[PDB]
DNA sequence: ATCTGGCCTAGATCT
DNA sequence: CACGGTGGATCGAAAA
DNA sequence: TTTTCGATCCACCGTGAGATCTAGGCCAGAT
DNA sequence: ATCTGGCCTAGATCT
DNA sequence: CACGGTGGATCGAAAA
DNA sequence: TTTTCGATCCACCGTGAGATCTAGGCCAGAT
């Protein structure tokens, strides 16, 4: 009937972030002025608006939070992506996963101290192994759907709990349904801050590996992101610190405290190293820590591989060791496809010539995991494991959530206003509506290593300044 | 050519309070989803702009003001209100008049302190006697031209001097010509707060009268504003002031100060009245005033009248008289136009009744003033003395300039912000453009006494809350 | 065993 | 510190 | 030789996220 | 005439 | 304190 | 008996303007 169906009505809506008086009064003036059939009514507005939504069932809010049942929230998005996205029986039987990736970040409000809210980004749509659908840009916020929040403070306390809820929550769904199509899920854990990774790495550095119990028995376990968060998430930490150990045994060759004349000699150097970093980088070390076993900010970790020749220098673990470390953890940080083959080549290698250097001090856990069963598990997810929004993209987001919390809620008894907030965090991702934010600006590329490259691919959309 | 003229496209810009990039993509998107001639582009949207804004040569920025020479901003309405809304030789030699008022206000920012900037709204275009344009909301923001800012503190020291320079500005400037036809000018000063009345009003208390040097000697001089100041102006002050001389003087049926136990007897009575009115009321009065005369805020002369019986028993003033002083500022603070002969002649019998009360105190300057040359200034000028913007419209212009300055300038040179930010004001106030601001909410109207209404007419375009 | 007394975490302030 | 966002200046292609 | 059209520039001011400094509640020496 | 000492104006905080 | 601004709920007219 | 259309309601949260309280520089009693 009309030039914008109410689908792309909503589009102009969102992009231009319009309100209802803003679109109602937009269209009366296009009326007004002799044309007719161009903007949907605001009825039709939100009868759309209304197939963005879930079945209202599902939707509960209070007060404090506001949670979808991640099974409604699924239904919804497998709906909206058929609707518009697809020329219909194109595949007839063949299975369809769509796969997505969530996570949760805290971020204040400069009552609403800081949101703490669980996200959702539909990434691909895929069909008997090929795809259907694919995300124009996985690390902007044009296909964040919310999960829940609550207005708490992230402790690591609310940060375990909510993690249970939603691992919980996964587990219990079942495949969605749409026009006769039975369509199941797979979904990541990747929407992680560097706080994040630490409240949820640091449960202990256990002593074991799953695979390892040399040859394999093949036995799998790939759900809770457990794998994930302790082979490759924010293992850098880890890292600093498990080869700082060496840093202090460079004198006996062992691991164990038990020596005689060892122990004091260790001490002292652990003294001198420490004293050293902290007069030449003034960076904080693993001296002081008393709970929940040893553990840094990923400041002091990122500023220890941030340079490698005058750390490398320092510790005294020879430069080209830190080299390697400081590449392939780049790689992981830098959020770009891992190439399967050659980072588990590069990583083999990296393994043989760091045992080489030092056999006398034993695998540690995290890094055993980080270079030995390291490239297999971005194998089995195909994944980007630092998949996050970026600092313009989650910047963006964040002021997305502060505008709609603002300018595009209602001020009434505050279960309404957090249910618009709910409503626009969906709309504003529906996979079915056009959506165009201004466009960025071109900056020049992360700064990288020689040696990294190969193992990113740089047919790139992202474009951070920081992390990524 | 196309639906919207830039002359309508304009107008759509500014309602929708949209920026540059906001209508490149919504005309972009209208043109991707098949129609074609709706949307003017940006070029021509900004062509018009031009048309909006004086000539450059008159504009004159710095990083601290700007000011446009009235002549060129005076040529520039009269050029519009033509080109678009005045179906031309309609007259063809009648005499033209652009009757406009003018005015200041400062107001803070929650450096930029506080802007303090000069405005403009034309009122009405006459033509012969004739009117040809009426302003549609004479105290709406649609048509405020500004003059001349710069974001300095508002003393009486900066009013003081703008006013000079502004009342000579407006002495110089010669009738502006358009299409063959040439305009005269006529500016009237009622765009004044509070403050800036006391800090004007505040030069001396004159003992003389210019019609009365009973009968008239006809000579008459309007300009200047200081007929209007010095008579009607936020006079309320000066009354609460002029009356309490009584208050004080309720023993000795006299003026002077010159008795013999007429002093002591009327200290002790100041002293017993203002201790009375701080205890009843917590109302400072002008028991403290050392510099520039006695003088008191606009709360304590507003909160004497805005009670006739408690504050009439107080003060000894027989209640009819300080009856008809609260409401015949009423008249003048109600922001409605004042019947001629009707408030003449309640004024006429308010000074015989008031004389017959109080004839030993002879007739106080400003309340002479105020009563007996009173309503004939009203009648001279055809104006609303206390014609200023709303409550609801002044803070609408206020965060008019807030959003112009945050979000419709450029941040560069800060030439240049300044720039667009006289820019919009005069974009905004185009009596070109047609735009919208949301519907406001229906207020119950200002309660006022039951001696008013006669003298306002309420048949209205104002809906403020304090002030009017 | 008490009396205050040098440290380990949240707000405030850089960058 | 870094980046986003301002609306005009300027330039080249184009319209013609 | 004019207008129109689009992209890019200009360059700084807020903002904001991360990252550093600064104030109050708890286990060792003397009675 | 000096030495500090009770008041009259700007920022901060209600409403 | 007063008022503006939120987007949906609800209702009546209307479309038909 | 459905959809569509417009206006009005809901009612509270920021904001903001005016209006109140709270900290530093100047003319009288003793040397
Ligand atoms: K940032
Ligand atoms: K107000
Ligand atoms: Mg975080
Ligand atoms: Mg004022
Ligand atoms: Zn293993
Ligand atoms: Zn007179």
């Amino acid at each position: 009937s009309t030039i914008f169906s109410p689908e792309k009505a909503l589009g102009l809506l969102l992009s231009l972030k319009l309100s209802k008086w803003q679109y109602i009064t937009l269209r009366e003036t296009t009326i007004r002025e002799g044309s007719k059939e161009i903007y949907p009514s605001y009825y039709k507005v939100q009868k759309a608006k209304l197939q963005c939504y879930p079945p209202k069932a599902f939707v509960a809010v209070t007060d404090s939070s506001a949670k979808i049942a991640l099974q409604a929230l699924l239904d919804l998005t497998v709906n909206r992506i058929f609707e518009t996205i697809r020329s219909p029986d194109a595949i007839q039987n063949k299975q369809l996963i769509l796969i997505s990736k969530w996570g949760f970040d805290g971020a204040s409000n400069q009552g609403d101290s800081s949101i703490f809210m669980t996200s959702l980004v539909p990434l691909k749509l895929t069909a008997d192994g090929d795809t259907v659908w694919v995300n124009p840009k996985p690390c902007s916020p044009m296909y964040c759907r919310p999960v829940q929040f609550s207005f708490v403070k992230e402790t690591k306390d609310v940060v375990i709990n909510e993690k249970t809820a939603m691992d919980d929550e996964i587990e219990a769904l079942v495949p969605s349904k749409c026009q006769g199509h039975e369509i199941s899920h797979k979904l990541m854990m990747t929407m992680i801050d560097g706080k994040i990774c630490t409240y949820l790495s640091e449960a202990k550095s256990n002593a074991a590996c799953y695979l390892c119990l040399l040859d394999v028995i093949a036995s799998k376990t790939i759900s809770s992101g457990v794998y994930e968060f302790g082979l490759s998430t924010l293992a850098r930490i880890n890292v600093m610190e498990c080869l700082l150990h060496i840093a202090y045994r460079l004198d006996f060759k062992k691991w164990s405290a038990r020596g005689e004349g060892h122990q004091e000699l260790l001490h002292s150097r652990k003294k001198l190293i420490q004293d050293r970093f902290k007069d030449d980088l003034n960076l904080l070390i693993d001296i002081v820590k008393q709970g929940s076993g040893t553990t840094n900010d990923g400041n002091t970790a990122r500023r220890f591989f941030e340079f490698p020749d005058k750390t490398a220098a320092i510790t005294g673990l020879d430069e080209d060791l830190i080299r390697r470390f400081s590449v392939i953890l780049q790689a992981i940080t830098s959020g770009e496809i891992i190439d399967v083959p050659k980072f588990k080549e590069y990583a083999r290698t990296t393994a043989e010539k760091y045992v080489e250097l030092y056999d006398w001090y034993y695998m540690s856990s995290t890094v055993h995991k980080l270079l030995i069963h390291g490239g297999d598990i971005i194998a089995e997810n195909a994944i980007v494991p630092i998949g996050s929004l970026s600092e313009e993209a989650s910047e963006a987001r964040n002021k997305d959530f502060r505008r709609f919390r603002e300018h595009h809620s209602r001020k009434k008894s505050r279960q309404a206003s957090n249910e618009d907030i709910l409503n626009m965090l969906i709309i504003s991702s529906d996979p079915l509506i056009s959506f165009t934010r201004p466009k960025l600006d071109a900056h020049k590329r992360q700064t990288y290593f020689k040696e990294t490259v190969e193992l990113l691919q740089l047919q790139d959309q992202e474009a951070p300044t920081e992390f990524h």
